């Protein structure tokens, strides 16, 4: 049987595609067809180890991973397949101070999430893992009840359920052509025949790039090799009436299970020994790869081989029954592309899966729930396809594969930096100037300065669960910040220019703010019809029906595409330009602002003349710029919207002109201590998808009552109307060496009652500063909760934000206290 017309078209027959298709038609959709180049599991599927553990390191992801293993439990009795799904529990193991700081780290992000975790003692690991070497064991980060699956059976039980609720699965059928139609709507080829889809999905494993480009994409993919080794009956083994809990030693870099009555173990070998196909990629997958492995490679994988040995002894003693070496299909920073691509109407993916077998299930739901509703189910824009663009080149995307790879098990410290593949090509004349005064960060391909360096101290990466070495530094761009005036590049802003004839309409129906009037510039919010907040932008009117919209470095293509898909959506005629690279952006901020910038302007920059929220187009000693007053870090500041290549030149003649102000250098690190003093909310930690509005607090910028009937108004009424369960607020908490970050525990008379979004050391007050979301009823000033940071709670209090008021505020409150005593 074949449709000629399909709602949704799935090309790749492996767990992930699967998994989607039998999610989307148990979710009601009609008319699903799955094309399969030649069988289920050809790919990646068939050779994994099919570990499925709750454990993630992130936080959404968790989800993901819970979903996965809560279906995985309930396939059998739904299909009548059994899918050998092992759940023993899984353990992952420490064996030094700095790995058991690693588990509670990790714990403090756990314990407000449904996940079940627990950092066990020896006594205990033992006793779940008898066969272990307990010499140098200190903890074991434990999850009961995940384990283990077998990838192919889990395929066939999702592709009997899609089949049950009606999926049609063709193969061999693979697609050989792709050509989209001006309605947004897809012809799709194969040898079997043709379809009619309103969407398609990629998800071909190794061949998601050979089939992006089919339409003209490419997918910053490639595939590495990895090996697990499976031995013999052990009978010490055969002699357990338990099966045997995973394990990942972690100092040794391998994961091992139970494998019947033997052992099977997985090494991640370092980046200098791993291998990856970088000839796929300049050659393409060799026709009639399919079912395969690489030939095995013991000797590049010795030294995990001899710490496996030392730490399960009886492995010394067993025989290698198999060694597996198989490609799997890697993206640039091990996480996968989930979602609708920009650019291209109605193309989906869910390629690049570093660990399949746990995410397939989790994935195949949110995709699902995505592709129905039209906003995503939960954040997840870590694996937004969109986060990666034209500085994802083949040579960065194999170098950060690799570094991947390597680093699989390696500690992973707060405000982790990696090295690999940078700098790409995303810079201004401004890197080469910076580069060697300050600590560089990587984001969405920019660097961007951290902190500056101050002499005789020390300026190397120095990673760390508590603070660290750029404390001091940061504390002192802080002051200069407040005292004199600071310079901070902002240039990875995503850019979009907005005109044509239904460019105020548009905007009107996508923001919840007003639309500003020429010449100002405001806060806006685009939310999802459930009321969500997809996006937080800055929206300058520069000229009649001609806008700017500023956005972070991480949500630039998130969302355009929002912006461009509501557009033709809605029929709207306008002209939509990504600048985003064609514009670099200075901050200069601090009570001298002014007077630094007045030297090199004819443009009027008085108090009373220059208003905050004002957008002018001046010269900066003629070089052109558009000027806003506004600064994220509330103090007196304009942001300088310039041309890229003007970026080192304008920068150098301000840094002259303020001399006498003693004007200094800022970076990102002192921009988010200032942002937190003033109650400042950033897009991705206080709000996103998994939040509204006005729990959030942002209330002041959301316009219930403008005419236009924006996205999500009725939504944001009726949760208005109901109240809210909890609420964003401000801590503070005295702490001894660590501050706050986001993602904490926190507690209120033994129980987790909410979390934190973000934190910063305050050096105005000496103590530590945290946004947290707590119960309504719980979130009076003076309130008393606790933070759990390292293992330890931390007594906190909820205070009247903001600690510190911004400037403009600052002004008026002068203002109106002079006209006032004048009477
Ligand atoms: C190699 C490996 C992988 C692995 C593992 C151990 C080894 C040695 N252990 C794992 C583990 O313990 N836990 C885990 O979660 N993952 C583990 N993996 C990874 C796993 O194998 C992969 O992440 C996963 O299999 C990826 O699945 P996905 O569905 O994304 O991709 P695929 O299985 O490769 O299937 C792609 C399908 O697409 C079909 N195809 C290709 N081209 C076409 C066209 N043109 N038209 C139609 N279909 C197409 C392929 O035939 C394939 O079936
Ligand atoms: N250009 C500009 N655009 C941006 C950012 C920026 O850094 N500058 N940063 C991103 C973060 N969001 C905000 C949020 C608040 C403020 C801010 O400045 N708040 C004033 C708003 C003034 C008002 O409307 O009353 C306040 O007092 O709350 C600035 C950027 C989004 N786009």
């Amino acid at each position: 049987e074949w449709k000629d017309r399909a709602e949704t078209v799935i090309i790749g027959g492996g767990c992930v595609g699967v998994s989607l298709a039998y999610h989307l038609a148990k979710a009601g959709m009609r008319d699903v067809v799955l094309l399969e180049k030649s069988e289920l599991t050809a790919g990646s599927t068939w050779h994994a180890a099919g570990l499925t553990t709750y454990f993630h390191p992130g936080i959404n992801l968790k989800k993901i991973h819970y979903d996965s293993i809560k279906l995985y439990e309930r396939l059998e009795e739904e299909t009548g397949q059994v899918v050998g799904f092992h759940q023993p529990g899984s353990i992952r193991l420490a064996t030094t101070p700095e790995r058991v700081d690693e588990f509670k780290y990790q714990m403090t992000r756990t314990n407000w999430h449904a996940t079940e975790q627990y950092i066990i003692e020896p006594e205990k690991i033992h006793e779940l893992f008898p066969l272990l070497n307990m010499d140098k064991i200190l903890a074991g980060l434990y999850n009961p009840g995940d384990g283990h699956i077998d990838p192919y059976s889990l395929t066939m039980a999702l592709a009997t359920g899609a089949r049950k609720y009606g999926v049609l699965l063709k193969y061999p059928a693979p697609v050989t052509s792709l050509k989209p139609r001006p309605d947004g709507t897809w012809d799709v080829e194969t040898p079997q025949g043709s379809v009619r889809a309103n969407r398609i999905v990629n998800a071909a494993g190794f061949w998601a790039r050979e089939v992006g480009k089919m339409i003209g994409l490419d997918h910053p993919l490639i595939p590495v090799q990895h090996q697990y080794v499976v031995t013999s009956t052990i009978p010490e083994v055969k002699a357990l009436k338990r099966e045997l809990p995973v394990l990942r030693d972690l100092e040794g870099s391998y994961y091992l299970r139970q494998e019947r009555d033997g052992l099977l173990f997985g090494p991640y070998e370092s980046q200098e020994k791993m291998k990856l196909q970088a000839s796929w990629v300049a050659h393409g997958v060799p026709p009639g790869f399919g079912k395969e492995l690489f030939e095995s490679d013991l000797d590049r994988i010795t030294e995990h081989v001899e710490a496996a040995m030392e730490m399960v002894p009886v492995l010394k003693k067993a025989d290698i029954i198999n060694i597996v070496n198989g490609p799997i299909t890697y993206s640039p920073d091990i996480l996968p592309m989930v979602g609708p691509h920009q650019g291209v109407r109605n193309y989906w993916v869910a390629i690049g899966f570093g660990y399949g077998i746990i995410h397939a299930g989790g994935v195949g739901k949110y995709l699902s729930d995505w592709i129905l509703h039209g906003e995503p189910p939960f954040d997840l824009i870590e694996l937004d396809p969109n986060r990666y663009g034209k500085w994802t080149t083949t040579q960065y995307t194999e170098a950060k594969a690799r570094e991947s790879y390597g680093f699989n098990n390696i500690v992973g410290y707060p405000k982790e930096e990696r090295f690999a593949g940078r700098p790409t090509q995303r810079v201004s004349g401004l890197y080469k100037i910076l580069e060697s005064k300050c600590s560089m960060g990587f984001h969405a391909g920019w660097e961007q300065p951290h902190w500056f360096y101050k002499p005789g101290q020390d300026t190397q990466y120095r990673p760390s669960f508590r603070r660290t070495n750029w404390f001091r530094p940061v504390g002192s761009e802080y002051k200069q910040v407040m005292q004199r005036v600071g310079v901070i590049d902002l240039s990875p802003f995503g850019k979009f220019n907005i005109k044509g004839q239904d460019s105020t309409q548009l905007l009107d129906h996508l923001c919840a703010n007003v639309i500003p009037k020429v010449g100002f510039t405001n806060i806006s919010h685009m939310l999802t019809p459930r009321g969500r907040v997809y996006a937080e932008l800055t929206v300058s009117h520069q000229s009649p029906g001609e806008f700017l919209l500023i956005t972070g470095s991480g949500s630039e293509l998130h969302d355009l595409r929002w912006i461009e898909e509501a557009a033709v959506r809605g029929g709207y005629d306008v002209e939509i330009r990504n600048i985003t690279d064609e514009l670099g952006v200075l901050g200069v901020a601090g009570p001298y602002a002014r007077r630094v910038l007045q030297k090199l302007t004819s443009e009027d920059l008085s108090d009373d003349v220059f208003k905050f929220l004002q957008t002018k187009s001046l010269k900066i000693s003629d070089i052109p710029v558009t000027a806003i007053r506004i600064s994220y870090t509330g103090e007196l500041g304009w942001e300088l919207y310039h041309r890229r290549e003007d970026s080192a030149a304008l920068y150098e003649r301000i840094m002259n002109a303020g001399q006498e102000e003693g004007i200094d250098n800022f970076g990102t690190y002192a921009l988010n201590a200032l942002r937190l003093e003033k109650a400042f909310r950033a897009w991705g930690s206080e709000m996103n998808c998994d939040t509204n509005p006005l729990e959030a607090g942002l209330d002041y910028f959301i316009k219930l009552n403008k005419p236009a009937d924006f996205t999500g108004k009725q939504a944001l009424k009726q949760i208005k109307a109901k109240g809210l369960k909890r609420r964003l607020v401000c801590l503070t908490l005295a702490t001894d060496d660590v501050d706050p970050e986001g993602n904490e525990s926190v507690w209120y008379k033994g129980k987790v009652i909410g979390n934190t979004t973000s934190g910063s050391y305050s050096y105005s007050i000496q103590k530590s500063l945290a946004f947290a979301y707590v119960p309504v009823e719980l979130s009076e000033v003076g309130q008393q909760v606790e933070v759990e940071l390292l293992g330890k709670n931390y007594p906190a209090t909820i205070i009247q934000e903001p600690l510190v008021l911004t400037e403009p505020t600052r002004t008026r409150l002068q203002k109106d206290g002079r006209k006032s005593a004048a009477l």
